[PDB]
């Protein structure tokens, strides 16, 4: 995943990896329910542009 | 710094350098009111138990 959508120059790659992570767990989380211990290299559905819908709102805050 | 004060054993480092950073960061700011343009980096005076106080307090919220 990390190699694909991201490449390491961002000093703060830190700060952006973390909030990466945090919202694919939660789309995973919201798009299957029935399950538990979650986790970033886990194998179920997950969407991608609402990822990038909640990074803008992110980016765009007040 | 962060040799000295922690170990790389630990993958929540994406989360805990930053918050390391935010914090010494925000501690040179406050010593250092007259100044600006300040960082992680810039050699100036700070405390460092406020710090540990700090991330005590974060670790321990609802």
């Amino acid at each position: 995943l990390e190699q694909i959508f991201i490449e390491s120059n961002e000093h703060n790659s830190h700060n952006q990896i973390s909030q990466f992570r945090h919202a694919v767990v939660r789309n995973k989380c919201k798009h299957n329910p029935t399950l538990t211990n979650l986790s970033f290299d886990t194998p179920v559905y997950f969407s991608i542009d609402e990822v990038v819908t909640y990074l803008e709102n992110m980016n765009n805050e007040v």
